[PDB]
C-alpha cells in the first residue's frame, strides 16, 4: 500500500533550512510552483506537437487556484505533464542533489531564498507555508499516485485510490496555523498580479 | 545536403519585432542563452540520474563563452543533452507559436522584452545582437547538425560534417557591425556578474 523514503540527504537539508530560516517574504511559494505548473503545461504542449493523442486526458490547459477554509488547504492543480512514480520518488522531476549544492552556495554569496526557483528546487519553497505537502500526479504512461510529507526526511509514495484526474499535478498545501492569509482572496489575487502577471496560460482563482 | 524551411508565421513575427523594435538593453541576449544551456545543462543531469550511460560522451557539465574578434563571433557552447534533428526543426525545442503569442500579449500589457525568457521563446533574442545565428548540436539518440538564419523568415538545417563535438550545444552569434562590444572580456565578465552570477555549472570565458 503506502511505500516510506527517505529524503537525499541534501533535500532533507534543503527543507531544514526553509523550515527553519527566519525568512519573512513567504509568499514566494506561490510564484514558484505556478511556475512549475506552467514548466510541465509547456511539456504536455512540446510533446503534443509531434503526437496529437498526448492530450486524449485533458485537450485543456490551465492552472487552478482552489483556497479551502475549513480543511486550512490552498490547492494549485494543472493540467500538465504529469510525474510517473519514478518522477515522483526522484524529487519530483527535480535534479535537488546538485540544485540545492548550487542553491546553498548562491546563498553563503549574496542572494535570498527568493531565488530558489533558479536552480530548479522551487517546490520545496512550499515549505514556507505549509506543514504538509500533497502531490496528486497522474501521467499518460502510468498510473495515478499521491506523494506526501510533513519534512522530518521522508515522504511517502502510494497509488492514489480516489479520484481521477485525467491527467496533471494537484499540490495540496496544508498551511501552518498562522499563514491562513493565504486563504483570503484578496490575498492571493494581490500574490498573482504581483509575481506571475505574464504567465502564458489561464490562472483562475476558485471562490467559496 | 542543406534542407531550408520557413519559420511559423508567429516565430517570423517575433523575430521580425526583435530585429525592428528600438530597444536600448540588448545585453540581456546572454542571460536568455546562458539560462537556456543550463536549462539543457539540466535535462542530461536528470537523465544520467537514472542512466548514467548518457554520460559516455562527455561527463562534464559546463557553459563556454568564446569571443572572437576577426570573425566577429561570440560562442555560447554547453554540453547539455543536445537537440534531435526534430528538435531543431521544432523551433530549438522551443514552445514557439503559444509562447509568443504569449508574449506578444505580455507586451502589450505593460512587459517589456526583457521579460521574453519567461514564455520559453529566449533564443530569439540572440537576434538583438546578432546579424546571423549558426546552431551546432549533438544529441546522444542522433546525428550532428547545423542549423542556421539571418532572420527572413526561413532557416536551414544541415548534417554538419566538421568538427565532432561529442554532445550539446554551440550557439555562434555573428555580431551586427555595431555591437563588437560582445566581444570584449570586460563587457562580457559584467553581463555574466550582472544577469547570471547564480548558475549552477561553471561558466568560463575564453581570451584572445
Ligand atoms: C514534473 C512537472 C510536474 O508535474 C510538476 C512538478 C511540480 C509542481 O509544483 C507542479 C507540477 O505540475
Ligand atoms: C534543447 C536544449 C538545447 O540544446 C539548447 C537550446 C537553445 C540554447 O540556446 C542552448 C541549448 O543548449
Amino acid at each position: 500500500e503506502v511505500e516510506t523514503f527517505a529524503f537525499q540527504a541534501e533535500i532533507a537539508q534543503l527543507m531544514s533550512l526553509i523550515i527553519n530560516t527566519f525568512y519573512s517574504n513567504k509568499e514566494i511559494f506561490l510564484r514558484e510552483l505556478i511556475s512549475n505548473s506552467s514548466d510541465a503545461l509547456d511539456k504536455i504542449r512540446y510533446e503534443s506537437l509531434t503526437d496529437p493523442s498526448k492530450l486524449d486526458s485533458g485537450k485543456e490547459l490551465h492552472i487552478n487556484l482552489i483556497p479551502n477554509k475549513q480543511d486550512r488547504t490552498l490547492t494549485i492543480v494543472d493540467t500538465g505533464i504529469g510525474m510517473t512514480k519514478a518522477d515522483l520518488i526522484n524529487n519530483l522531476g527535480t535534479i535537488a542533489k546538485s540544485g540545492t549544492k548550487a542553491f546553498m552556495e548562491a546563498l553563503q554569496a549574496g542572494a535570498d531564498i527568493s531565488m530558489i526557483g533558479q536552480f530548479g528546487v522551487g517546490f520545496y519553497s512550499a515549505y514556507l507555508v505549509a506543514e504538509k505537502v500533497t502531490v496528486i500526479t497522474k501521467h499518460n504512461d502510468d498510473e495515478q499516485y499521491a506523494w506526501e510529507s510533513s519534512a522530518g526526511g521522508s515522504f511517502t509514495v502510494r497509488t492514489d485510490t480516489g479520484e481521477p484526474m485525467g491527467r496533471g499535478t494537484k499540490v495540496i498545501l496544508h498551511l501552518k496555523e498562522d499563514q491562513t492569509e493565504y486563504l483570503e482572496e484578496r490575498r492571493i489575487k494581490e500574490i498573482v498580479k504581483k509575481h506571475s502577471q505574464f504567465i502564458g496560460y489561464p490562472i483562475t482563482l476558485f471562490v467559496e
